[PDB]
Order: structure tokens, then sequence, then C-alpha cells
């Protein structure tokens, strides 16, 4: 029954391009606060990390943004084995000196100039506080999550040693190559809640994955190459976000994210590596597994971080059982039921 | 004779383990070359393209090239060659004092290049007498040094159809491919004109090579094992040792590993897929590249991989005759099952 699949992979093509004009709109602001904020010395090598992206496949007016900020030789110190959360300290004048709270780097201090930089240029179009990953602006009736990240060129911290298994699948050539690109790191207190901590950020390598993601060069570019992986991760994660509008009144669905769904999409990539395992063709039987896949994650309380694997996303300190359970028995009653949430 | 190929692979393999001790020198001189060559104002920004590469038969001799990114440059193709350049945006320019007029003198520059290098292997080495400087360590390993400009502009109009993996590699590769740098080489064109600068593109040339198949994971287990460097290392190998076979009646000089180099991208070009490649039909694989090569040869149409309408196998760069030698030579090694190769 994938033809109701393909209806609403159509309505969401739709919606894209009826967004184009915004997404323009959204250049031009973010180009002038980037001039802005490069005048400042904390920021002067401040740039983008495509210029945007959609955390929500259906809300297409409202944009996710990210600015880098690259860190020379920097030094990292595990949060509390969290494996994930790590304070920021520097080796070696220090443009970041002046937001320094002892030997380590203050996500607090940080965020609070980057915010009153955006607030002063923002002499343009409102911006809205955040609830640290940093503000947000809205742009003529269009929302632009912005997000601050640092950027290390060093090699990858340790605790993704065992990740990114994508060696049977796109490669360990290509795993190589990825993983001499920098990684990132985002201001995001640690659970009373322990602050200056910041989390380790991949989402240019999901984005060179999902974008680059067929074991053949070729994948989709031409006839006998069309996969249906694209399209499986945008079933699921319209899946999620209207599940989490229906029930919106209850608490259940609050924690569950569109990165839950892009990670176990990114675990089935790698269990399913050819790409005649992803015929366009089957794309009701891909959906499916993909969506079996979720749910199998969600009843066992295991969600690998995929780049970090120690990371249980769906750990019970995180995601407590009764909410798996309650999204469990949503999708198990949509899949038996065609999808009604789609209609 | 397929049997005879693996062979002279075995044999090719282990003379290039023999050599990283050699390989190990050359870095040590040239890491000291360039730390001097930073000192100076012109070539500040000088650094390895590649470390070194090789000749496949002659182990012992390497070739480096040296970098120098040239910012907001302005090219002037050379009297329609496609591939020639004079090198001219900005005001006297680190490079300044090479000028003349408003190009670029490769003279000058590579005078001044043989100069630093001459003065700081006189430190520690002989320098033999364009594209530069041939050094000799110890009297057992040579090193060729090739200076180059680096531009990060988008690749010359002469490229544009170029490149034609789309088919093998993809679209989405050449896009990425072609923005890269691109390099200058100093090259004299045609008498000869002596202040052109030749495109390379040895940097995309390795990366072809070495992330060459369909499949990303082509080569890396045994599934998807395929011949396709195998076959590129015995062109290269028979072009050799037919070039040392006859190297006194120099009919072969002109040729070289670059021109089967090319073919061998034509070929990757013309036969896409993996399981055209397999490892079990090496013996047909290498056969189909050296007719491939051979027919360059009889129709003198082998284009730049880069720049189609640089023809490098034109009457203006190789000789009727020669063509006609060397196509003799190579039917007649593969009527006998490549007795050269022995
Ligand atoms: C690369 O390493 C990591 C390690 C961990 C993460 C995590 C935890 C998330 C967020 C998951 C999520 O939906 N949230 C709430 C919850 O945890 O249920 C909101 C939030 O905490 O922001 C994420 O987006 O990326 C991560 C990346
Ligand atoms: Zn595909
Ligand atoms: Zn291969």
């Amino acid at each position: 029954g994938a033809s109701k699949l393909r209806a609403v992979l159509e309505k969401l093509k739709l919606s894209r391009d009826d967004i184009s004009t915004a997404a323009g709109m959204v250049k031009g602001v973010v180009d002038h606060l980037l001039l802005r904020l490069k005048c400042d010395s904390a920021f002067r090598g401040v740039g983008l990390l495509s210029y945007y992206e959609h955390v929500k496949i259906s809300a297409p007016n409202e944009f996710d943004v990210m600015f880098k900020l690259e860190v020379p030789r920097i030094q990292l110190e595990e949060y509390s084995n969290t494996r994930a959360y790590y304070f920021v300290k520097f080796k070696r004048e220090n443009p970041l000196s002046q937001f320094l709270e002892g030997e380590i780097l203050s996500a607090s201090k940080m965020l609070s100039k980057f915010r009153k930089i955006i607030k002063e240029e923002i002499d343009i179009v409102i911006m809205k506080r955040k609830r640290g990953s940093a503000v947000t602006l809205l742009i003529s009736e269009i929302s632009v999550d912005i997000t601050l990240a640092l950027e290390s060129k060093s090699s990858w911290p340790a605790s993704t040693q065992e990740g990114l298994r994508i060696q049977n699948w796109l490669s360990a050539k290509v795993r190589k190559q990825l993983r001499l690109k920098p990684f990132y790191l985002v201001p995001k207190h640690a659970k009373g809640f322990q602050e200056e901590t910041w989390r380790l950020s991949f989402s240019h390598i999901e984005k060179e994955i999902l974008n680059n993601h067929g074991k053949s060069k070729t994948c989709c570019e031409n006839k006998e190459e069309k996969c249906c992986r694209k399209d499986c991760l945008k079933l699921m994660k319209y899946l999620l976000e209207q599940l989490k509008e229906r029930f919106k009144d209850k608490k259940h669905l609050d924690k569950f994210s569109s990165y839950h769904v892009k990670t176990a999409f990114f675990h089935v990539c790698t269990q399913n590596p050819q790409d005649s395992q992803w015929d366009r063709k089957d794309l009701g039987l891909c959906f499916d597994n993909c969506v079996t896949y979720f749910l199998q994650c969600l009843r066992t309380e295991k969600l690998e971080n995929y780049f970090i694997p120690e990371f249980n996303l769906f750990s019970s300190n995180l995601i407590d059982k009764r909410s798996k359970e309650f999204l469990t028995k949503q999708i198990e009653y949509e899949r038996n039921n065609e999808f009604p949430v789609f209609d």
C-alpha cells in the first residue's frame, strides 16, 4: 500500500517548492547577521555550517541554522563519563579568553554575548529567547533557530572511535575521509543541571551521509539506480511529527525528536548496506522495515547515537518507559491501519 | 599468458616493498627544502601537493610537486592551445619580483626556485643539469621536483567538457572534484614560447585512481576486487620496458606514462561498471587496455582527459613514424606473451 506513502511524499515536495522564497529571506538575514558578527574579535572566524535545515519536515517555515566558530588547539575534558558532553579548555592572545571561567570556556558567557550581538543588529523581523542550543528569529510573519557551534579540526574524541559504522555500506575509505573532517561542539547543559558543558555535533556528517547515501556512487543519478532511502527518512520524520501534533495535549511524546528517527534510520542503513535493498519499487516494504526497526529500539530502550555508540538516546534516564510504550502503541496502530495520521 | 601478468605484478610489489626506506629519505630532504623556501617572501605559501610518486620500473626515482597558491589569478590562453596559459588581478603581490610587464615569468620564477634549492642542498645531494630540478640523494635516489601554481578559482573553460566521469564515478563526484583547485606548471610551448604555464590535474588523477570504483567499496573485500589498478601498472610497465629496450633508437623517448594513464582513464570511462574489471578477467582486461592504446596510436587521437580539445597524439607533438614504431613493438609483444616483461 505504498501509494498513500507516495501521496504524502507528493504533498511534502509541493510545500518545499512553495517555501523557496522564504529560504531566500533567511539567507539575506543570515548573511547580514554574519557580517556584523565577524566584526567582533570573539566571533571573527564565524561562518555558516546548504545554509539551513528543517528539524520539522512538516513545518516548512521553521528553519534551523548553525553558526560555526573555529577553536584552534582545543582540549576537551569529558563531563561525568557522559561520552557526549565536554568541558572546553585551551592548550595555549586567545580571542575567546574574555569568555573563560577559570580554565574552561563558559558557554553561558559565550551565549550571552552571542545573544547580545544578534539583538543589536536585528537595526533591521523580531528576535525570541531560547529555553543553550541560542536564539529564534522571526522574519516577516518564518522563524529561524540559530545554534552556535565551536569547530575543532582535531581528531574526533575517543568516544567516537567505534561509531559511524559505515564501512560495509559507504566504505572504510569514506569513513576515514569523514573522520578527517572537523567536529562541532554546541552549548548544552547536562543533567539541577551542569552548565558550561558542550555537546558533540556531527550535523555536517549526517547531511553528507544522507545526500551521498548509496554504496554505488551513482545511486539515484539515473533510472536504474533510484533508491528510496531519503523517502523512508522523510516518511519516518513526518510520522513522528504528525503523532507529536496529534498528542501534543499529553506529555508522552514531548521528548522524541526527528533526531531519534534519523539515528534509527542510519542504523537501518548500516544493517541494509546494498542499494538493491532500497529499490524505489519496494518503498512500501522499505518504510515498513524502517518503522519496525524504530519500534524495536523503543521496546528494547536501545537507540545508540550513530557517532557515539555508548550514548543511548533511549536510556530510561532520558525517556521514561511509559512514553516509549505510548509511542510504540500509536505507531503500531498507525501501521495496522495504513497510517490514518497521513490523511 | 595471464599468469605471466601476475608474475610481473608480484615482482613489482616486491620492488616497491624494498624502497620504503628510500621514500623516507626523500621526505627528509623535501622537508628541509620546503622550510628554506618558506623563508623566501615569494615562496612563503609553498607546500607539498601530493608526498612522493613514481616510472613504475624505477622505484628509486621519485617525483614531487611543490605547490604555491596564487590568489586572484588571471589567465590568458596562449595561441588557442587550450592547455597553455600566460599568468597575469591585483597589483605588485609577493610574486611581483618575477613579473615581466603584466605576465608572471616562468623563467624568472624557476631561476629563483632552482637557486634556493641549490644553496640548500649544499647545506647537507647533486642537482642535475621547465617542469624544474632533479636531485640525486646519495648516489641512489633521484627526486624530480616540479613547481606548480595553485589557483582555487573555477577551472578554465577548456576543461568544461573534460573529466567525463559522470557514468563511472558520478556527477556528484565530478562536481566535487571540479571544486578543488587547479595547478599550473611552467612549461614552454610550440621556436618555443618560454613564459607559458600548463594546466596540471595530478591531484585529481590520484584521487580517481585510488578511489576508482563505481562501488564505494570496490577492492575493499573479496567480492569486489577489480583489476583497474593492475591494468594501469602493467600498461606503464610495458611502455617503460619498451622505452628501455629501444633507448638508443630514441624513437620512444616522446612517449610517457602520462599517455598510458590518459588512455587508461578513457578506458575507465568506456567501461564504467566494476563487473567489467573483475580481477578474474585480468588477462582480458589488460589485453583490452593494450588494444585501446593501440587504437589511439593508429588513429593519432589521445585527448587529454581534462582538456578534450588537446590531442596528446597530435602529429605536432608525436610524429607518425614514432607511433607506428611503438604500435609494431606492442603488437609483437602481445602476440608473443610479452617477452619484454621478462
Ligand atoms: C552527537 O552526540 C549527540 C549526543 C546526544 C544527543 C542528544 C541527546 C540529542 C537530543 C535528543 C532529543 O530529542 N532531546 C531530548 C531527549 O534526549 O529525549 C533534546 C535535547 O536534549 O536536545 C541530539 O539532538 O543530539 C545528540 C548528539
Ligand atoms: Zn539512492
Ligand atoms: Zn577496485
